[PDB]
């Protein structure tokens, strides 16, 4: 543990300062024997847990057979199979018609390829983004990202090409934030340049687990159709079954014009990403956008295996909704306890993307560091880090689930004397 | 092929010039479902400097998967990351006299350039970044300001890039004109148009730009210009690094020490997505969490990358073998260039190590040669601004047999097109 | 004529007022056609003392006769020293305003450009907060704070940068406080608002459609600005120089901005002219970071210093503007009364002699405005739709002409019906 | 008289260079309250090309005021507006055979440059604008992107400019080097770094930049380069216009006809803010109202501008008179320059017409001579990337007595400063 070598732009080796060894399911091991229940799961990257056996076999068998790893754009059997499976298993049973673009294997890369697409498809530079939205930190993505910490660090380069509307609930309760947006769309001097696209998370991740209301989602969708705006849904953290459906926008029965995916798309933790799009929007011309690792064949293999093993029927999906309910129940209890001790707290979320909003980052950091000492890995989000996220693996055993929540509850109580 | 055509976006390029379905890959040979077989002179655009699926790297990767090691470490500390950083220091940096620290952005070349220039801009409190004619450093909006190609910059959707100034690269202004004198003057000039730059980003041998090797005197002078004016020197070694030029770091040929180095492509050794930024230790200006990205701790790349460094770079045998093979290509590329000129069609050769280029006149003759080579079983791509430089990006590990075999297919293919 | 071929097709006031004008005095203009016209436009608030006021004419002609320097660059002239002393003795010191003067170029866009540049340098922040419907000029920098879409889309491929829009008072509806949304974003790390160096506002929005800000609203903004370390920039280019019944339109609320821009009626004679008022501590400029050739335009110095002494040496002018404003309000009300009881709803707004009749649509206001020109009244519109007919008559206007002008618009409205 | 120091911002620049109170001015002589009298070789940085308060224009102005003529016309047609478009077409454009229409922006040179490059971007549908080293074209944000001076560009408060690329101006790259070749190469290089411009903006003699006169060949090649690659030519005649170079338009020396022309400084002849944009009629892309400017119809400027075209440009007498005085200025400057060169301080004369410059070593010598000249009765300032160039910008109408008079104070001041 003498890593003087890594930069000072670290995050997770200051919060959880140990050397991790092996991993399976939701259990992680460290060099000193210690074992941890994982409610972080790589920030929503391990929706199927660490090193799932069916994925681990598919990947290994492919490596053993000397399947090409680095394909760039080239057709390969893995790529063909991936697109086959995604259309057969996911897209068609949900009535969705999309073509796939593969950009660089990162969320920010998908986001940059989606907004650039939208900009070219409509002839307009402006992207409407939402309060507390996170979408990545590359200069292009960064324009849609609201966090001052990232934005103040560019080095003298103001972002451009993006306008912020208030997300659902930002002005109170009941207050329609979309009506302000509707008025700005119709006001020539309002200050809102006509957007090529609205970009939205259905449940805001880094922004503090803020799940958009279904009627709100549906009205935004009609607002877009009525105003020649593509709806980009960023399903990079909320998707791949995290909110209890495969795509988080299923709950509202909307069909977004463009969808980005990344984190758990590969199932194993392999860097992977893509951008679904309605066919007619495929206005790209050959080679206008690229990225060395746009053809990561190993990610193709584990993604196909994950779709076939988990999304062939509704069983898994319905088991996430059910696991969500228990996390929801035990977070509400925790907010009740905190509230009655005179520290206001509340619960929100959707599926297994759930949040315990304590007062302030100082309280959340106490509850979190204590849970780490007690054997649970859980982390924060929100503008202040005041929301304790459940981002556990969707596959988590019931013992490991109730086992992690117990450790959380014990840690809250220990913090509260 | 009917699922791949109907469902993949039309932005694709490599499935267009190579319209077959690849399956197995080993060394410098690729297989297709139709029974065709290919010698790979493209190596994923220099991403597979050790060939496809190298035995030694494959076994290290499979062991790690079998033992259930953590794949996605986020940013936490793992044994794979320790072994990577220590291997990096002992095998690579220390014997080269290099004192750097390591920062891990997204597993992407653009992502590394973006962090690199963002770090330079905070270090110096200046926003402008000086770049050179024909440089490519990525397509995400931050990097694109330093990337020269109009086909990308015109597809931004109406956002003009911001933050970069373009300087004439070595040789751009004819022979025997030192382009750095122009640059040196603009720096001293209050109304000359150059916002004072935090950093200069450069490829020692330009990739997409047409295989342009900057001369050793030129590079050394640019290093001194950078110190004489408080500018950081960023060397983008994403393509020209990891052995491609005959030394690990391409800038070793000129004995300069940059302040910031970007690496990607061949860093993993296996075709796993990976990148790091190297900084002089004082430059560690970042505050915690100012930059991130989800696939930083990609541990599988830590294993393959550590494995490649110890296996190929624990001594200088491999180094010198690249040097010798680079010379084989230089010879056959020159001879090929003579053939083409003397048939009324001018051509030249340039490059360094196994980063070589055969400059035919125009992008249409080079397409004819490149496509003919594809029908004869050679995978070879063009670079340059018109598409006129046939580049050798064959694996550094290629066997003499497959190297001469690949160059044999090229020459036949060139003679074939002249008919 | 030669006025149709030689003149570029940008022109605005030569498709609505296509006669050739000759002699001009008070609120009366004479055409070549020989007809007279009553001017309820006053150069859109540039001629707050009417065309060619006798006192100013004389001070001007006397100055040209002695051969006083006309163009002094930056030089100290006697006319420059006089303007500063008069503004000091007659305007600033009696209101207890402590202000330095910076003279930019003689456009109004040039003053806003110098005001926001000053604010950014003072506060070390690039972002400027602007309001829905505001208008502050169309050069590329001032253009970033202007709301109008017809200007921002005509930049030819360059998006604006360094400005964010907040809802102006009332924009979100009845008895909703739009500054509560603004205060929340300031405290929200990721609400998407880069921390402003400055707010820039018109107390009554000119082009936006004659939108008077509430006095408590203005008072709360000033509170928010000091509490959050932001300069308050009041753009009094149109609503200034006694247009709202006080010399500074912010005098109604008792606040004191940090930076005040003036231009239109500053000369008092149609001379191009503008300045930036700034609290002394904010004088962060280094010698010569902002030039502009017609800096020291001594002809305007003469006419602006004469107008101040003549009209603003006491209370009388002030109060007769307030009275004339109440006349206009009584008729605009009676006219919105008429129009509504015929199924065409309308309303009156304003403050002082900056009032507007808000008829329903732009195309209806266009009939009335065009019809008024047929009956001998020049009157133009503003608003996002062109919705609002504005009263921007001179403040010196005689009661015969002010009544005469309103009788023409009253008739011209009836004819439209 | 110390309230001009208290009530005014410290942004002032010509308040510190000449700290007296000026009262009455006529011709090239300015009176002070101190009763001191000054010869003006500055004239509003070239804004009084017919001297201070020319009597003929003074009369035309006085009579329009006396008649209660409309001063602020916005955009409405008026007498004084029609007469200005008439006399411009009749006395100026047609005799020179030029087909131009007029946009009236706000009455500043920045506002003119902004309208022109904004218009150019709309006509060609491209955002980039090529400008040249040491170019100066205004300090509002849009014109600022084309301006070279760091001192203004560092003062924007964290906002980098956007939409402009810099090319080396004629002679920048040394003795006998055609900088335009570099330009043409970048125009055809897909990844050279230049976004394909909508237009090129240039001063035929660079004003603020240090009196750099582009050559006639060079200007003619740049016209050909623009017409070939589909680029408008804007010529920025704010300072070098209205006769200063020997011709009404400084581009007459080269016979080229630009697609866009900007005028402001001396355009009204009387020191009144005023500016127009000259375009070819087919370039009137504008839709109604897309560009604003309150003080566009400033009719008092129409009056004096027309009166000055009639009184000064009806024959070619005046225009050759200035060409004559340019040579007596040119002569003495070379004398003064050979003097300092022989006293061990190299210097040089350059210019064209009555835009002339004496280039000394540095700004500190410039400032010493400039300051001495003020004590001896001559108002003269500098320009250049360091203010190393003592610029002559006396009125074109200066009498021979005052022109040799001013030239004599300058010579006296240089020898005093030396020995
Ligand atoms: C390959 C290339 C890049 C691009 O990096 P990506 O991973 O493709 O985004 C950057 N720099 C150089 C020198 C390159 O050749
Ligand atoms: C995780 C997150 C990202 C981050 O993308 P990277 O792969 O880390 O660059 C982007 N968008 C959303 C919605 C996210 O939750
Ligand atoms: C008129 C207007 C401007 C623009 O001033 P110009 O002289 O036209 O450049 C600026 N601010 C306000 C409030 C305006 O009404
Ligand atoms: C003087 C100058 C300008 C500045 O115009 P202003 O009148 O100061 O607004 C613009 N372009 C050129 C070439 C100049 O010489």
């Amino acid at each position: 543990i003498l890593e003087r070598m890594e930069s000072e732009v670290r995050t997770y080796s200051r919060s959880f300062p140990t050397v991790f060894t092996e991993a399976k399911g939701a259990r992680l091991h460290a060099e000193d024997g210690n074992q941890y229940i994982d409610f972080l799961a790589g920030a929503g990257t391990l929706n199927y847990g660490h090193n799932h056996p069916k994925l681990k076999q598919a990947l290994a068998d492919y490596i053993a057979s000397d399947g090409i790893v680095h394909g760039l754009d080239m057709w390969s059997a893995a790529k063909r199979d991936y697109l086959e499976t995604l259309e057969e298993v996911i897209l068609k049973p949900r009535g969705l018609d999309y073509k796939v673009h593969l950009p660089g294997p990162t969320g920010t890369n998908a986001v940059e390829a989606a907004i650039r697409l939208a900009r070219n498809a409509k002839g307009r530079h402006n992207i409407v983004t939402f309060t507390n939205g996170f979408h990545g930190v590359t200069m292009g993505a960064l324009a849609t990202t609201g966090n001052r910490k990232f934005r103040e660090a560019t080095g003298g380069i103001p972002t451009q090409g993006a306008s912020f509307m208030p997300f659902d609930g930002y002005m109170g309760e009941g207050v329609d934030t979309l009506s302000y947006f509707e008025k700005l769309l119709g006001d020539n001097s309002g200050g809102l340049d006509v957007p090529a696209a609205v970009i939205i998370e259905t449940v805001q991740g880094e922004g503090g687990i803020n799940p958009a209301g279904i009627p709100w989602l549906q009205r935004l969708e009609k607002i877009c159709r009525d105003h020649d705006m593509l709806l980009i849904v960023d399903d990079i953290q909320a998707g791949c079954g995290r909110t209890g459906k495969f795509f988080s926008f299923e709950h509202a029965g909307i069909t977004p014009d463009i969808v980005t995916n990344s984190k758990s798309l590969s199932g194993f933790g392999l860097p992977f990403a893509h951008v679904l799009m309605r066919p007619e929007l495929d206005i790209w011309k050959p080679g206008q956008y690229n990225g060395t690792f746009r053809g990561f064949n190993l990610a193709f293999v584990t993604a196909a295996a994950a779709m076939r093993h988990f999304w062939s029927d509704d069983t898994f999906e319905r088991d996430v909704q059910r696991k969500g309910r228990v996390v929801e129940d035990r977070f509400q209890k925790l907010a009740s306890f905190m509230t009655e001790k005179g520290h206001p707290a509340s619960e929100r979320g959707r599926g297994l993307m759930r949040g315990l909003d304590v007062g302030d980052g100082d309280m959340a950091d106490k509850i979190t560091a204590q849970a780490f000492k007690n054997g649970l890995i859980i982390e924060t989000s929100g503008h202040s880090g005041q929301v304790i996220k459940c981002l556990c693996p969707l596959t988590i055993t019931d013992e490991d689930l109730v086992g992690g929540l117990d450790i959380l509850e014990q840690s809250v109580k220990e913090v509260f004397g």
